[PDB]
DNA sequence: CAAGGCACATGACAACGGTGTTCAGTGCCGCGTTGCCCGATACCCCCTACCCGTAGTTGACTGGCATCCGGGCGCCGGGTCGCC
């Protein structure tokens, strides 16, 4: 926790370094953004034991969501042919990401 | 009856027979190993597809989390504030 606040604190200090009274707003709203942003790039680069590149994190974050967004709405498991349709990708790419995106057990 | 004269064979005599050595010369032919000719190959090129890193995204949105008790058991050892 105290980790994701220093680099939200790095986030911080980008925007208000990227930041100026031109726009007619708060600084807090400018700033949501660029904090997200750091947050998120560290979530993504170095959360896991595994370094996963940015776009495969994004891959797996969204199969996840709308998967789970599947099994909430059909409220059954969905069959890997509809995930694939779903992400427009194959069901190869599916299984690919899938294996892609665990943990490692101590 | 004894001596002298003719047949057949006989002591050597070389020279062929046949074959065995030996010289001496020149090969014969055993294997080892060279010189070719091909097929494939690793290694330069070009092209685009897709992974991986970087940079933005403007209503407002200003302090979190769940801890933890039934060890148990004793000791050390230091700290810690009363004590007179």
């Amino acid at each position: 926790f105290l980790d994701l606040i220093q680099e939200g604190n790095l986030g911080l200090i980008r925007a208000v370094e990227k930041f100026d009274y031109t726009k007619g707003y708060k600084f807090s709203t400018y700033a949501t953004w660029w904090i997200r942003q750091a947050i998120t790039r560290a979530m993504a680069d170095q959360a896991r034991t595994i370094r996963i590149p940015v776009h495969m994190v994004e891959v797996i974050n969204k199969l996840a969501r709308v998967q789970r967004q599947m099994l909430q709405d059909l409220g059954r498991e969905p069959t890997p042919e509809e995930l694939a349709k779903e992400l427009d990708m194959t069901p190869e790419k599916v299984i690919e990401v899938q294996k892609y995106g665990r943990e490692p057990i101590s």
